């Protein structure tokens, strides 16, 4: 079955763009990468960055995720993020989202061997 590795990759990362180029980005890309198949997503964060940039987070500063759980870490420089929120028009299977593009630290949970990111924790 999908790793949580390639499922990372899935649903987070966007190294084909440097950013969202309009405001249907997330519509588009929520779709696309199938994060709306069985329910709509509420919310997700996309990474236009390659992936050795990502990957190299795990090897950076270790913080504690929302959970608690202590394999998190946060990047030391700022990445571009675009973030996904549902909108209030949004009603499965037509999922709708609001597109927001920033330059923000991100925060992964990192696991395996490889250890690369499985898990998107949060922008800062």
């Amino acid at each position: 079955k999908e790793t949580a590795a390639a499922k990372f990759e899935r649903q987070h990362m966007d190294s084909s763009t440097s950013a969202a180029s309009s405001s249907n980005y997330c519509n588009q890309m929520m779709k696309s990468r199938n994060l709306t198949k069985d329910r709509c997503k509420p919310v997700n964060t996309f990474v236009h960055e390659s992936l050795a940039d990502v990957q190299a987070v795990c090897s950076q500063k270790n913080v504690a995720c929302k959970n608690g759980q202590t394999n998190c870490y946060q990047s030391y420089s700022t990445m571009s993020i675009t973030d996904c929120r549902e909108t209030g028009s949004s009603k499965y299977p037509n999922c709708a989202y609001k597109t927001t593009q920033a330059n923000k630290h991100i925060i992964v949970a990192c696991e395996g061997n490889p250890y690369v990111p499985v898990h998107f924790d949060a922008s800062v």
